């Protein structure tokens, strides 16, 4: 006894940007599937929110709704509003780095984000007509990563996938609804929920107040949540202006298209960036005098200053415009992220860098996850202060960092070109951390460099060599991590053979005890034990066998990959891993390297937990 | 008590392929690792086969080793000889087509044969020095397909992560061991009617086999195939390619795109990019004269001469020594059966050789592979009609038979030779471009496909659609992640969201096949078939109405067909299948991803039929 299924209800919202000769792109969309409230029939039936949450998101952009996803998979009660009446039709952001890729797949929305544009693995070069440069780009190493390049997937794209994760967890963004004051009451430990926000329907009417433990500012970059703090967002308002364009664009162009960088001394340079269903984006320097002006800048005024930029090739539209506005370059940086460990913001609202970097929704989508896990354990109490303070501390600098290298995008050998060999070196300094490879936390509490493995090193990316997670499947290491509320303690053991056994049996007499650090700090609800042993899957469950508690409560995984080389890399060669003392490896809920110890120094992470920890049993 | 970890011996065998003025490269091995039972220490410690196996293998190349692998997956207990005393060390094939690698990625290895080299995903074309191409190209659409490209993968690393497959489970190739005579008693009902004679040619010994069956992919020169009255016909061109995989710079714009260099005076140059910044380059090599081809003639050096004219005004200089080279004779061949008497078996090149310029060897050669261990697998269990081997044998020679046909178009221009011969090209690759990258495998009618007019899209002999859904409230995937192990079909039950009309079906169609003689249960059951109730609901409005049927919940899988409406933002499975709300569908899919047939919910007694037409009646345990 239910009712039929009926087909959802198209709409082409027209577009907001300014025309060329042919027109503007309409932009398809739902609204009975993406509007969340604001809707007649929502993809969620009788939604009835509580009074009551954990915690309220303010901003239900592409960092608001990674925030609402991480937590939902952790059992935190949530509500999420915005503004605005529905998602972003079109524009803004348009890829993600190999290391925003892989946060979705940790995620399990691995599919949504791969194959949707294009991928970018090459990069050109043209400078007056001539072209420099043409090669393979964005690589990652094959042995230690399945993500490489930049994956078109627009922020429309993200945000549709996003909201569609919310609606199977059974929640809606609540629109278009604005949270016009909030109240915390900094005096009152008797209390749970010391935050009140008042919300007002724009549509409706109706005004709420709901009370929550934790607020999560993400409203962009006027966040009034930032503004309510006594936190400042200084930056330099550089006054350089981008004509950006997204079209299908005919052009004689040997390389149509591919990302890079076409320069015109005479002129200024171009940026290119191919996008999906056969148009391009363009990024061209904009500069006017005789104070800036935008009233002449327009679609076809800026395809007039392009094919001067790429002489003799020319540029001509082939369709109505998708896309286009002229943006200033201003790069700023709150002073903290975190306040009185109840308010916290991420995304635009922390800071705002150049549209050319693409850092924003990167960066924006890398701040909700490192976010997300430390606020889901403070929610159960187990998370000491110094957690959520790595939160600020961590993505702060990396913040910082963003801005230095934004600044510098803008000795030569004799037979070379100036402002190519600038190029060059700069692909060689920042070139992996412009795909998130290397994004680099420095030492605190969840940061503990340690001598006990070669390679892997706290505070950087956990690396995903090829491991078998069973006789037939032969997966990624990362497929062996737990969720997003448990540590990976990655338990390397050799063959379990040699020197090794003795002390992986001592190794197991610890941890069973009910004073080791598992089970000091809530065994199998904050941990997840990997065994990860270099012999074939026979030999190494006849082996783990022999050890009580690893057989019992461990997870087995076979490296079982060719030596390191260009026909292989298992994970101890690759994590750095001594055959004669193994390693316990702490990988962080987020896929960064937490700290490493040798299979004798497993007490020492007692004292690591209690760094950031409170002491927690199993359930 | 057990013995602590030695790291693997490297050896660097030298290279045996022609040098250039710098030389040959040697080759990264690991003796102990991957020379089977022909090493000093082998990986599966004690090997010791049993005398009496179901299949015996003959050959180890890509085709043997995935035949293994398929079968152990499938319980299978298998012996597989190869005479070479290693496996590949460098060259022929190079890529995996995207549907190689679906086949890959079902079968548990996706994730070693992706990012292994480059990735093709564009094409370029030049004649006479102008550039007249440069596009993506090799694409398969998003919203049904998560490959797309050409992934550079080599013979040599196929063979290594198959071999690896194989010690994980206990077996090893036995090197360097011929099968010098065999025996099939057609007389006797006996299990085991062959016996293969086995000599090993390292220490002499002398073994007998005895098989149930036995798989024939000892390559082009096939004694298993000379054994039996099937013949090989085809024509030996005497085209001559010169083939080079090496580091080379080059003033070429492009370097290195997939791609075609055209020169009018001087003929071709097919490109290919490969993996440590080398670059594979065809080109033609053309006899003089009256005089056969003399391969005398013609060194790495010698071909690099004919490609800068070829490539000119742009040159070509090597910059390392050669990886490989070789000169390929093109000579297309097929044999006229690939079965007999549903005993011995042929797959790989012992059933069909190719141009090596359309890289159909390899790609083809595993999907036969494929195609040929699941039907086998059913035939050891007993449940396979005749019917169905019978498949194998026409689905895989007519598909060679279509790759010959594709190819023997391709060559006659390139020998040969508003541009006409670009414009040929961009027809040539708008016509079979699809087919070369493995999605138009098309299978014709017989008794495992039977055309149905149930759903709009979905359509038997093809390839099953692969869209995103839902396997859970977090994990959003594919379709394919929710098929069943290679001994089953995947009765995919499209439920809609399991209201109006259906529900009335729905319930019936319940309790049909809780009986123990609807198609479900006269035929296995869980151990031949596994049940997906793709749901276009949210997670929790499906899971209360699936609680609402019993036997689905109790035996079922749901999925939440969840995606947005088809267009450029998405596909649901309910649209990309062509499943009406109304009627509800049961798409059978069959274990190598091919549609079998599709039903409506109310014709699911028109099954029955369907699976008799192939199978024997089974019973769970
Ligand atoms: C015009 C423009 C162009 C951009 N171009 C690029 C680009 O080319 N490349 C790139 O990488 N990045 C670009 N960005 C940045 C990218 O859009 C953001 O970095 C990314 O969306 C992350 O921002 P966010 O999710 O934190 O918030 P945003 O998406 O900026 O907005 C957060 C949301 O909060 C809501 N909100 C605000 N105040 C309230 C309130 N009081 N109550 C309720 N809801 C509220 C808003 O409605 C908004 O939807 C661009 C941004 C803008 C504005
Ligand atoms: C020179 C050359 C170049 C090629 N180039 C390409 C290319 O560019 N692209 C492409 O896609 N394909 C190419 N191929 C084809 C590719 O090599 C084959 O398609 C692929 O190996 C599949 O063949 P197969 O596994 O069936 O047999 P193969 O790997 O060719 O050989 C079968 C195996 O059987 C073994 N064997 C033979 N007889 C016996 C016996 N009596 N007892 C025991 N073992 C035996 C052999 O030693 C060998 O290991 C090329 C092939 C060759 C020979």
């Amino acid at each position: 006894n239910f009712e039929g299924y009926v087909e959802p209800e198209l709409f082409e919202r027209p577009g907001t940007s300014l025309p060329n000769k042919l027109g503007v792109m309409p932009q398809l969309t739902w609204p009975n599937v993406l509007n969340g409230t604001n809707c007649e029939k929502p993809a969620v039936p009788n939604y009835k929110p509580p009074s009551k949450v954990d915690v309220i998101i303010i901003g239900a952009g592409p960092v608001g709704l990674t925030t609402a996803a991480c937590l939902l998979r952790q059992g935190i009660t949530v509500r999420i509003l915005d503004r605005s009446p529905h998602p972003l039709p079109v524009g803004r952001a348009d890829g993600l780095q190999p290391r925003s890729m892989e946060v979705f797949d940790l995620l399990g929305l691995g599919e949504e984000v791969y194959h949707v544009g294009i991928r970018v693995e090459h990069t050109t070069v043209y400078k007056d007509g001539k072209q420099h440069i043409f090669a393979e780009s964005h690589q990652a190493p094959g042995n230690e990563a399945h993500y490489t390049g930049l994956h078109a997937c627009t922020q429309t794209e993200v945000e549709h996938l996003l909201i569609r994760d919310l609606i199977r967890h059974d929640i809606l963004v609540e629109r278009p609804c604005t949270a016009t004051s909030y109240t915390f009451d900094e005096e009152a430990a008797s209390v749970t929920h010391p935050i009140t926000v008042n919300i007002t329907n724009e549509a409706t009417g109706a005004e709420e107040v709901v009370t929550a433990r934790f607020l999560v500012g993400s409203d962009g970059a006027h966040s009034m949540i930032r503004k309510s703090l006594p936190i400042e967002f200084p930056g330099v308002k550089t006054d350089l202006h981008w004509g950006i364009v997204d079209a299908v664009i005919n052009s004689d162009f040997p390389h149509r298209w591919t990302f890079g960088t076409v320069l015109n001394s005479e002129y200024g340079g171009c940026l290119i960036i191919p996008r999906e269903r056969n148009m391009v984006r363009l990024y061209v320097q904009l500069r006017a005098e005789p104070a800036f002006d935008h009233s002449k800048w327009g679609p076809e005024e800026i395809l007039v200053i392009l094919n001067k930029v790429f002489a003799p090739y020319t540029l001509s539209y082939a369709e109505p415009v998708d896309w286009y506005t002229i943006l200033t370059i201003n790069e700023r940086v709150a002073t903290s992220f975190t306040y009185k460990d109840r308010i916290f913001l991420a995304g635009d609202s922390c800071h705002v860098h150049s549209a050319k970097g693409a850092f924003g929704m990167n960066t924006g989508v890398m701040d909700a996850h490192n976010l997300a896990w430390k606020l889901a354990m403070l929610c159960r109490g187990i998370a000491k202060p110094s957690l959520l303070a790595s939160y600020d501390v961590e993505r702060r600098e990396n913040a910082l960092r963003a801005v230095a290298t934004s600044a510098r995008y803008l000795v030569v050998p004799p037979g070379e070109d100036k402002d190519v060999f600038y190029f060059k070196k700069f692909v060689g300094q920042v070139g992996r951390f412009l795909i998130g490879l290397d994004v680099d936390y420095a030492e605190n509490a969840l940061n503990k460099l340690s001598p006990a493995v070669s390679r892997a090193r706290a505070g950087y990316r956990a690396s995903n060599p090829r491991v078998a997670l069973s006789r037939s499947h032969s997966g990624r290491l990362y497929h062996s991590f737990g969720h997003l509320g448990q540590f990976t303690l990655l338990v390397f053991a050799s063959n379990m053979g040699g020197a090794l056994n003795a002390k992986l049996h001592a190794l197991d007499s610890y941890l069973a005890g009910p004073s080791s650090f598992y089970h000091a700090y809530g065994g199998a609800d904050t941990f997840k034990i990997v065994v990860v042993v270099r012999a074939t899957p026979s030999q190494a469950d006849q082996r783990v066998k022999t050890f009580p508690f690893l057989s019992k409560a461990g997870h087995t995984v076979y490296d079982d990959q060719l030596p390191l080389s260009h026909f292989g890399g298992d994970a101890h060669a690759l994590y750095g891993v001594s055959h004669e003392e193994g390693a316990i490896v702490v990988v962080r809920p987020d896929s960064w390297i937490g700290t490493s110890s040798t299979i004798s120094d497993a007490r020492s992470l007692e004292s690591y937990f209690d760094g950031f920890l409170f002491k927690s049993t199993e359930g």
